[PDB]
């Protein structure tokens, strides 16, 4: 139940390049896609 904290989060993780993260997510996720699918 921190939904203000939240706010005071994205604040400091923005940080970092928020559209940078996105990358290296989408290259993990299209991963987990057939990386999980037998190793949970």
């Amino acid at each position: 139940y921190l939904e203000r904290e939240l706010k005071k989060l994205e604040r400091e993780l923005k940080k970092l390049s928020p559209e940078e993260l996105n990358r290296y997510y989408a290259s993990l996720r299209h991963y987990l896609n057939l990386v999980t699918r037998q190793r949970y």
